[PDB]
């Protein structure tokens, strides 16, 4: 990895449909605008941004979409939101719970409803990609749910445990895998199609030279939030 | 049909997946960011917003995506691109000549040979939504392309005439079909469905009292520019 370093600091970052977000230690909101991570309205402990929209959630579990200019609250309560999903949105609640919203609900406005679907199964951390959604439970184990599509964001229905060990794991939009586990060692999914969801191995990476905490991959960019807060770009 | 007066002064605006972008007469970019239309670097004559992403044309007909922090400049030549549809690209050259880039296409980076699509036929204007596109030819006259999906941006491959003179087009996420005439009337399709796609009739409506320049619509909220460029955020009955 050739790596250079974003100013700024932040606990949490997501890329996705050429966007890149994140969210501080303080709940402040960023958009990386003009290569400058900005500050906008809003106090959330986690932000995503790719084909979805972009979805957050506070402190609080109340869940935020931006749309028409602010972001609005979506009805429901997320520890955790993704929006890399194929217009569909996916998360996890605090007692692991799995829900996902279907794109002709997603892109319904007004709505006097917000029908999230409950997945089977328990994860604290959920992203989806074009075909697929990946997930790790509170012991660092890892799942992908297959066949997940726009209107069956549910998918297959059946999670498969996939062997090792990751803390958070990110979806991207050209299906990339990428994820940190416990030590703060970074990690790919190798030989990941649409053929073969489920890819074959990990391969370790270094781009913070201290750790990595949070990672994300959008249009051939890994980003990292290293241990310290500071921000890797890496090809 | 409620409106209030937004802001800024635009030539062009496009709504989508949540975003609300534009172009002034200067060329300067605009994303609507709390509440105000707000520049950011770049030079373009069109931008679009979708779930394709944030893509923009400029003045030598140059194609950009915004990414990774910045504007990027994509293979090919459009002076009009749109991200409405289900992550494709589609929009027209110079020549009128009309194209898409596929989801899986779309989604790849680095792309050192890119596999646009060209369709069959002719058009100014190009929009697409969940299930098809719509445009116009430089005549006014409105077509769809039916069945367009993901990684078939190309659709049926038949464009079907749809009654009318529209001289610009925008499909939104849910599906909603509005446009502009060369007279600077608005009218929304009716009778729209993914069984019936060309929809069934034309209404008019007004939101700019002295004439519309372009419309975009997304998530219950239809934006014009009206002829003046002043902007109009409204909300239908
Ligand atoms: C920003 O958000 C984080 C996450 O919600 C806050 O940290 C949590 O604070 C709550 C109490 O509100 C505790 O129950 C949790 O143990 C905390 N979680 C973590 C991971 O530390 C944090 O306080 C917020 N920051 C500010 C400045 O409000
Ligand atoms: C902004 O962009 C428009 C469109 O490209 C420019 O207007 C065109 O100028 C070209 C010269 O390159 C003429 O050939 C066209 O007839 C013009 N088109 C239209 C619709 O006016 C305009 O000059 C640009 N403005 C600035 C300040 O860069
Ligand atoms: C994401 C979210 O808030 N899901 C909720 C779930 O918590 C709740 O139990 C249910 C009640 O019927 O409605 C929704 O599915
Ligand atoms: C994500 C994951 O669990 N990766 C594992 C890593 O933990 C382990 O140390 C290594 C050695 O066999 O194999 C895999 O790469
Ligand atoms: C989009 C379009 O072409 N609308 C037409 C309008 O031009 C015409 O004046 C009206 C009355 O015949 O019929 C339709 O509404
Ligand atoms: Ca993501
Ligand atoms: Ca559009
Ligand atoms: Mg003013
Ligand atoms: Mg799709």
């Amino acid at each position: 990895l050739d790596c250079t370093v974003i100013d700024g600091n932040l606990k949490q970052i997501d890329a996705g449909s050429g966007s890149v977000v994140g969210v501080n230690n303080l709940n402040e909101t960023f958009v990386l605008i003009d290569n400058v991570f900005t500050k906008i309205s809003g106090s959330l402990k986690h932000f995503s941004v790719g084909p979805a929209g972009q979805l957050g959630v506070n402190t609080a579990n109340n869940i935020f979409k931006y749309q028409s200019g602010g972001f609005v609250q979506l009805a429901g309560l997320l520890k955790q939101v993704d929006a890399g999903g194929d217009q569909i949105i996916a998360g996890v609640n605090m007692y692991d719970d799995i829900y996902c919203l279907n794109m002709d609900a997603n892109n319904k406005w007004p709505s006097s409803n917000t029908p999230w679907v409950q997945l089977n199964g328990k994860l604290k951390y959920y992203s989806c990609g074009p075909y697929s959604c990946w997930g790790v439970n509170s012991n660092d184990q890892i799942f992908i749910m297959k066949d997940v599509s726009s209107n069956v964001c549910s998918g297959s229905g059946s999670f498969i445990n996939i062997p090792g060990l990751l803390s958070m794991i990110e979806v991207a939009t050209d299906g990339s895998v990428f994820g940190v586990n416990s030590q703060g060692n970074l990690y790919q999914r190798t030989g990941v199609t649409r053929s073969k969801p489920d890819g074959t191995d990990w391969i370790s990476m270094v781009a913070c030279p201290n750790g990595h905490k949070h990672v994300s991959f959008d249009l051939g960019v890994l980003w990292l939030v290293c241990v310290d807060g500071s921000i890797r770009k890496c090809i």
